C-alpha cells in the first residue's frame, strides 16, 4: 500500500496474509471456516504447498490462526488480467470470534461507482519498486474511478466489465506488489474487489485495477 496509514485491530477482520515460500506475496479475504477468496495471479500454476495463510492479525508474521492449503480453484474463465479470482480451501478452518469474521460481499451484478470512496489493505509495497514490505497491516482510501475513464488509461480491450479501477488521478494512492489478492471494500465495509493489477503503482492516469466482486459472483457463490 502507497499513501496509506496503519491499520487498526478489527478494520478488516477477514483479511488474510498469504505468505509464498515462507516469504510474504499476497493477500486475501475470509469467506468463511474453510475458505479464502484471493486473485487468480497469486496462486495458478504455483506449487501449493508453498502457501500459508494468516488470519487475525494485523501482522503478516505473526499472531492468529494459520492454514495450509488444501486445494486452488482458479476462476474456470480466468484469462489474461481478467477473471482474476481465486477459491482457496484451507486445511486448518478459522473459527470466527474476535478479530477473526467473514467477508460481506458486494451484491450480484452491482458495479462500484465512480467517485465513491473505497478502502483497500494489504502488506505489499510502499512504494513502486521498493524494497521493503511492512510486518503490520498498511490500509488507503481511494476514489473509484469511471471504467471509461480507466479504458482512456489503459486500452478500451484491457479494462473488461469483469474489472473496475480506483485511485487518485494525480497518483500517490494504491495497492501495490504483494497486495493482489487482499480486499478493497466501499464505505461499509461491504467486499467489492480483490487487488489485481495495474501499471506500476500509484503513478498519475494509471489506476488500480481490481477484480470485480459484483460481476464474479456466480464463481464466488457456487464454490465457497
Amino acid at each position: 500500500i502507497v499513501g496509506g496509514t496503519s491499520a487498526s485491530a478489527g478494520d478488516f477482520p477477514f483479511i488474510v496474509s498469504i505468505s509464498r515460500n515462507g516469504g510474504p506475496w499476497c493477500g486475501g479475504s475470509l469467506l468463511n471456516a474453510n475458505t479464502v477468496l484471493t486473485a487468480a495471479h497469486c496462486v495458478s500454476g504455483y506449487a501449493q504447498s508453498g502457501f500459508q495463510i494468516r488470519a487475525g492479525s494485523l501482522s503478516r508474521t505473526s499472531g492468529g490462526i494459520t492454514s495450509s492449503l488444501s486445494s486452488v480453484r482458479v476462476h474456470p474463465s480466468y484469462s489474461g488480467n481478467n477473471n482474476d479470482l481465486a477459491i482457496l480451501k484451507l486445511s486448518t478452518s478459522i473459527p470466527s470470534g474476535g478479530n477473526i469474521g467473514y467477508a460481506r460481499l458486494a451484491a450480484s451484478g452491482s458495479d462500484p461507482v465512480a467517485g465513491s470512496s473505497a478502502t483497500v489493505a494489504g502488506w505489499g509495497a510502499t512504494s513502486e519498486g521498493g524494497s521493503s514490505t511492512p510486518v503490520n497491516l498498511l490500509k488507503v482510501t481511494v476514489p473509484i474511478v469511471s471504467r471509461a475513464t480507466c479504458r482512456a488509461q489503459y486500452g478500451t480491450s484491457a479494462i473488461t466489465n469483469q474489472m473496475f479501477c480506483a485511485g487518485v488521478s494525480s497518483g500517490g494512492k494504491d495497492s501495490c506488489q504483494g497486495d493482489s489478492g487482499g480486499p478493497i471494500v466501499d464505505s461499509s465495509n461491504t467486499l467489492i474487489g480483490a487487488v489485481s493489477w495495474g501499471n506500476g503503482c500509484a503513478r498519475p492516469n494509471y489506476s488500480g485495477v481490481y477484480a470485480s466482486v459484483g460481476a464474479l459472483r456466480s464463481f464466488i457463490d457456487t464454490y465457497a
